């Protein structure tokens, strides 16, 4: 009876195994646009991604998981609100069963579609391992998708997800470029919070662009066609793989823009 997305597993439940569900830095949140101060001493983002090295696609049965190699400077993210240099370990999506839910943080309460995170790790801890066990271990840059128009660099992962339908499956999936999911501006808001999954870990600088991308109908019906189940197992199919929003409690959500 392992942690997922149901009735019985879901987000209400996992505070019992991760008692920090209930900690003072939980992630998502809802991004007040009002109340988030803009900060002038935040920097540009720096998003370094020109020498990024995908290997693999992965389904873990919660989500999958575009995999880089991370053994060296490749592709890093910098500025913004990060001291260091935080290097790309995967990225991965969060959804919906249908376009009106999906996205983990929300604005000023509204749910998109669906929302990707790509996972940075700090390279003064040396691995992820021990990065996640740091207050700024973690940079996840947050993206929010929206159901509209077809998102040309995406499409490499949606045709390669029927050979990953279920839990364990995973496939080669080199030569990804994770520029052609950005948005044209890296205008963000930005607060310290957690991992949106178990174990829950309070060691992530949120990065959250404001403009989202655009997707087509088509390519999040393919996302929704996935399985958390394995292979020889009755059909679940992979939706509403997201956390609603946690109490702020005592943080303040920074903007980069005006
Ligand atoms: N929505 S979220 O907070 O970004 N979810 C993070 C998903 N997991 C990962 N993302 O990028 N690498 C991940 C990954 N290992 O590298 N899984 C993972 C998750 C938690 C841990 F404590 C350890 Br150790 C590993
Ligand atoms: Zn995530």
């Amino acid at each position: 009876h392992h942690w997922g997305y149901g009735k019985h597993n879901g987000p209400e439940h996992w505070h019992k195994d991760f008692p920090i569900a209930k900690g003072e830095r939980q992630s998502p949140v809802d991004i007040d646009t009002h109340t988030a101060k803009y900060d002038p001493s935040l920097k540009p983002l720096s998003v370094s991604y020109d020498q990024a090295t995908s290997l693999r696609i992965l389904n873990n049965g919660h989500a999958f998981n575009v995999e880089f190699d991370d053994s060296q400077d490749k592709a890093v993210l910098k500025g913004g609100p990060l001291d260091g240099t935080y290097r790309l370990i995967q990225f991965h999506f969060h959804w919906g069963s249908l376009d009106g839910q999906g996205s983990e943080h929300t604005v000023d309460k509204k749910k998109y579609a669906a929302e990707l995170h790509l996972v940075h790790w700090n390279t003064k801890y040396g691995d992820f391992g021990k990065a996640v066990q740091q207050p700024d271990g973690l940079a996840v840059l947050g993206i929010f998708l929206k159901v509209g128009s077809a998102k040309p660099g995406l499409q490499k992962v949606v045709d390669v997800l029927d050979s990953i339908k279920t839990k364990g499956k995973s496939a080669d999936f080199t030569n990804f470029d994770p520029r052609g999911l950005l948005p044209e501006s890296l205008d963000y808001w930005t607060y310290p919070g957690s991992l949106t999954t178990p174990p829950l870990l309070e060691c992530v600088t949120w990065i959250v662009l404001k403009e989202p991308i655009s997707v087509s109908s088509e390519q999040v019906l393919k996302f929704r066609k996935l399985n958390f189940n394995g292979e020889g197992e009755p059909e679940e199919l992979m939706v509403d793989n997201w956390r609603p929003a946690q109490p702020l409690k005592n943080r303040q959500i920074k903007a980069s823009f005006k």
